[PDB]
DNA sequence: CGGCCTACG
DNA sequence: CGTA
DNA sequence: GCCG
């Protein structure tokens, strides 16, 4: 009944099993912290299956036959249903290791391997890192410097303000170039922790060299706190009433021939994308990324005019962005 | 048993 | 490695 | 951890 890949089923933003999915996502995150990307993936997939169900799970019976539910994920749901809490999940939550790895990996520039090294070295707090600045890359120094602002939810009003200044810079850099909001806000989220924009031009090739010109124009308006091509992972100085706040912004340039692939890629969700690329390769024999869809036997790229074209070619029912919240 | 998205900076 |  |  329930399809096995997240790209085969609609997943709305608001769903009926948040308590269960959040618990499984804690186990997925913890699996990542210990270096098991396979267990992370299963727990993420199991959580995503629950987000796609039409009703609350109230009895263990309702898991029977669901993809990515085995002994472990089922036991977690069982305990939550029976007792309101899962002992394993609570143990993880309260553990010094989980809490510190979560604290460190939330920093822009810090992933699991870096965080794990710092944990093994005895570091535990943001202050501890500030005390040892030579342990930090320039990217990490920026992530730590702006950490409080970057932990503040980005709102739609912020997105609209950012879109206007990005459109202004892009128009100054290249007449006719366009700016498309992607990421979580395109999927309908009302908040986020960053903002993603996709930039192109209707005439193939005109966009060459565009992103450095856009960055210079934003920098000269004082809008850039951190950056450093066709992808830029930035921190903007966003004006506020009487002041300013740092906001994470991703800027991406694509040639228009690639625009539907880049739009599909950068719209996410992250799990949706990896499930879609897995489906493409394992079920259809085609290789998908944010540039194209490649048939490795014919050695040809699919010409797509829209996201719908990409879904149809993969034999998938089209999902609008608001249903890609896997 | 081995696979688990696939790129760019 | 980091980012998505 | 789950699945092909
Ligand atoms: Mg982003
Ligand atoms: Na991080
Ligand atoms: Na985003």
């Amino acid at each position: 009944w329930m399809p096995a890949y997240a790209c085969q089923r609609p997943t709305p933003l608001t769903h009926h099993n948040t308590g269960l999915s959040e618990a499984l996502e804690i186990l997925a995150e913890a699996a990542g912290f210990e270096g098991s990307e396979g267990r992370l993936l299963t727990f993420c997939r199991a959580a995503s299956v629950l987000k796609a169900l039409p009703s609350p799970v109230t009895t263990l019976s309702q898991l029977q036959g669901l993809p990515h539910f085995g002994e472990h994920s089922s036991r977690v749901v069982q305990e939550l249903l029976e007792h309101g809490v899962c002992e394993e999940v609570e143990r993880v939550r309260r553990s010094e290791r989980y809490q510190t790895m979560k604290l460190f990996t939330q920093i822009f520039g810090v992933g699991v391997k870096t965080a794990d090294r710092w944990y093994r070295e005895g570091l535990r707090t943001l202050d501890d890192l500030r005390e040892q600045p030579q342990k930090l890359t320039q990217q990490q120094k920026a992530g730590l410097q702006h950490h409080q602002d970057l932990s503040t939810p980005v709102l739609r009003s912020d997105v609209d303000a950012l879109q206007q200044v990005v459109e202004e810079a892009v128009g100054q850099a290249l007449p006719g170039a366009t700016v498309t909001l992607t990421g979580g806000f395109r999927r309908g989220k009302l908040q986020g922790h960053d903002v993603d924009f996709l930039i192109t031009h209707p005439k193939e090739g005109q966009e060459a060299g565009l992103l450095p010109r856009v960055m210079c124009r934003l920098q000269d308006q004082g809008l850039i706190l951190y950056h450093q091509f066709e992808r830029s992972f930035c921190i903007f100085r966003l004006p506020q009433p009487g002041s300013w706040k740092a906001v994470r912004v991703d800027l991406v340039v694509a040639p228009v021939s690639q625009f539907p692939f880049a739009l599909l890629g950068w719209t996410g969700s992250k799990l949706f994308q990896r499930e879609l690329r897995r489906f493409s390769r394992k079920e259809k024999g085609l290789w998908l990324n944010s540039h194209g869809l490649f048939d490795p036997e014919q050695k040809t790229f699919f010409q797509a005019a829209s996201e719908e074209d990409i879904f149809r070619h993969l034999g998938l029912e089209y999902l609008p962005p608001e249903q890609r919240n896997a």
